[PDB]
């Protein structure tokens, strides 16, 4: 009794499954349901929470009724088709919030989503009440996610910054789209019923971020990843910085194309860090937070700016287990299944007695929450845990991450700009070994 | 330049410090306020937080204002002690509250304290502003937690779990002690300002914990202390439930007095983990979580139980380095340095290539987040895992940590019960070796 066997890829222990003559095959997902006005952030909400919740491994998805709309509808003329009194447009809003709807079900209940973000106004309690309906009947919970704010500011500068640049206002100039959205805003007003966690909406799950996340209500968090969003939501921030994020100077692993280990800069590493140092010199930034791991390599590169810093041991490199400080051919001659398997499945292989690129978002989901509440950071680590910090910020698949570019003696300048990051690399002319490696 | 030398305990990275002839020696600290009227678990809060604090390496105090009176004021008679025309007692209740001040600015301005939690009433508006003068006079930051209930059953609850048995009502029955401490709840809800973030409390950073953690208000969380504050109060629950915490049964490692590794259970492991089926089939629990590591040995007593199981790699043993499936005599004999160290700093002791205590508790973390949101558990793992865990229900220190007596083949059983756990050992009667070594 008690026998088990361990998966080849991800290392994990199992009962050996001797299956019969005829082998057979044999939680609640959730809807998160924006709520609020136009122009009060819930598109950037649900974007940047499905950011992070596929990320960490939740697989979510937007649905938007605004482009089952462009869909249905195409060419977008003014606020008209917004008003209350449009008896025509008001039944094809409506026919693309079923449709939304429909593919809810369908990514919940037959694709293995597991969080579906209902992107929308709704702003009545009928609407509301209508997709509580949907989700009791097919077993899905519910969680809402309201946006509050009377800033007229706020509302202003978010038409100028995304909504202006819409499709919707293609053929329009800034002051007719700005003023177009204004009177789009006011169709939605009179009917506007919000969240009540006092009386009406006492039983159900939900966040209200009052003010740009000033103030939050929280009422009945049911579970885990409810908590986590909240968690999420009251960490990140509006205001303006810049994430560089770089790798170690080059090291003498780098130069004998060895993995893991904790050895020193080389002579060009020690080069970089002098040259990483007056980069940082001319970003001229009032404070930066400098992170490093706690391998000799990224240290020796931060001793180099004469700026405090915070070593961080979740920012240490992949641990290569049995192969650390080989080469990759000394691997492919002594472990060929190994090295094979990698090859085959590079995200979610586990090194033997170490990790996969799989165990590294686990380590550094801290990191990001510690990013995201943070303002200027430089993030001095290693090519796979940058890698996996690169995917969060550029929305890259599980599949994608363990590929990605970061190439040593070279500063990746993240600035968050709409609904994600703009990326601008700066290589610091100063030579390195390449420790890229394509599929 | 940049020549750094390890650190022998913790095998930190530090810059070499050639000190000149004349060696010379060379973020702000929270006032935690807890807010409401008595029996609204302010001191269960309290006690709970700093206890979640201090084991994630936060040093934390509570300061009750309450065991000040009872040092001033020896024997206590009735609630006319608490009656707002009590002019002598008003004066005395006052002194306390500035003793207990004055001892939180000791506390955080020099014992290198990180956190005083001020336990109180501070139900009036002229108490949290003469606090708010202390801490911007002593350059503190506050943060307050009030707690507001309602429920008639939830106040009667908690006098009598609490409350009847506290040194004031020693003397007095249960019916005396529960009729004395509603009118002495009475004399304070005349003068009860609750916090208002709406209008005279915008600026101050605070939680509303309401109706026994149904429903939260959140205004301001300034940083990240305050932001893990807020989610763990939204994790923890007042619940029933029992958390039982044992070691896989024992492994060929043991049999061979070897440390770390991935090894199988031996014929005795395997009799315990039968055992352990027939222990929790006697629980009769209506539901339990079954929590593992990714080691083969925590796996395989899994199995025994024929129940479904969750595989955390958060779970597995500490890890070792270099040291790995080693004796501790062949760790003795090759690394004496390293054997010795560890016997003098076992805490914060790193291995070459491994882990501390430490390390461990910052892994651990997400385990007891989720461990908390839980009702029953059975968490099945490893010797300094357990450590750790236990460590953290029992309130231990990271000294006596590394220290806590867990042997194999024991059932440890937790009953949160007052102001903590109440622990029963259960040892189901399978011989092991014994891996316990003390200082
Ligand atoms: C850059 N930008 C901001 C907006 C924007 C306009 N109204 C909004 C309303 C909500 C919102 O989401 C959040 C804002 C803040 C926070 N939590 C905090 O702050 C807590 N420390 C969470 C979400 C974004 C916007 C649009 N573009
Ligand atoms: C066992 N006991 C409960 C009380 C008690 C009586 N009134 C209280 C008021 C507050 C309180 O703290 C909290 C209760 C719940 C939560 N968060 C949640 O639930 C969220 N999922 C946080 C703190 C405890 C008590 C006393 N003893
Ligand atoms: O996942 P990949 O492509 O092997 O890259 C990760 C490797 O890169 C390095 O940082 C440098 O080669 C190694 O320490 C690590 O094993
Ligand atoms: O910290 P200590 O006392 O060495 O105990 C931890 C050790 O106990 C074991 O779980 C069993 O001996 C080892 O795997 C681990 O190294």
């Amino acid at each position: 009794p008690l026998e088990l066997t361990q998966s080849r890829v991800q290392k994990i222990w199992v009962p050996v499954d001797h299956r019969p003559s005829l082998p057979r095959s044999c939680n609640s997902p959730t809807v998160i349901v924006m709520v609020g006005l136009p122009a009060r952030g819930k598109t950037y909400i649900s974007k940047k929470l499905t950011r992070y919740l596929n990320w960490i491994g939740v697989p979510t998805k937007v649905f938007n009724v605004g482009e089952y709309r462009r869909e249905a509808v195409k060419q977008y003329s003014s606020y008209n088709f917004f008003r209350p009194d449009n008896e025509e447009a008001m039944k094809v809003r409506k026919q693309c919030a079923l449709a939304a709807l429909r593919d809810v079900k369908s990514y919940l209940a037959k694709e293995g989503g597991q969080i579906a973000v209902f992107d929308a106004t709704n702003t009545t309690r009928e609407r509301r009440h209508m997709i509580l309906h949907f989700a009791k009947e097919n077993d899905f919970k519910a969680f809402f996610i309201e946006s509050v704010c009377d800033d007229p500011t706020v509302v202003a500068s978010n038409i100028m910054e995304v909504k202006i640049s819409s499709p919707d206002y293609k053929d329009c100039n800034s002051a007719e789209a700005m003023d177009d959205f204004m009177k789009r805003i006011s169709c939605y007003e009179a009917s506007y019923q919000p969240l009540d966690p006092d009386k009406c909406d006492r039983d159900l799950s939900l966040i209200k971020v009052i003010d740009v996340g000033r103030r939050f209500l929280v009422n009945r968090v049911q579970d885990h990843i409810q908590s986590r969003i909240v968690y999420y939501l009251m960490n990140i921030h509006v205001q303006p910085r810049t994430i560089y994020l770089c790798r170690h100077g080059e090291n003498e692993h780098n130069l004998q194309g060895r993995i893991g280990g904790d050895s020193g800069l080389s002579s060009r590493g020690k080069k970089f860090a002098s040259a990483l140092s007056k980069f940082v010199e001319e970003q001229n930034l009032k404070d930066l937070r400098v992170w490093t791991s706690q391998l000799k390599s990224t240290i020796q590169t931060a001793e180099a700016l004469r700026l405090p810093y915070e070593q961080w041991k979740a920012l240490n490199e992949i641990d290569a287990g049995v192969c650390e400080e080989l080469t990759y051919e000394e691997i492919r001659d002594t472990y060929p299944e190994e090295y094979a398997l990698r090859e085959q499945d590079k995200y979610y292989y586990r090194y033997p007695t170490g990790e996969s690129y799989q165990d590294l978002v686990q380590r550094l989901e801290p990191v990001i929450m510690e990013l995201e509440r943070q303002e200027n950071v430089l993030v001095i680590c290693h090519q796979a845990v940058l890698r996996c910090l690169l995917a969060y910020f550029l929305d890259k698949s599980a599949e994608e991450m363990p590929y990605l570019k970061c190439p040593l003696h070279t500063v990746l300048k993240l600035t968050p700009v709409a609904y994600g990051c703009r990326v601008e690399s700066i290589y610091l002319n100063v030579e390195s070994v390449c420790t890229h490696r394509e599929r």
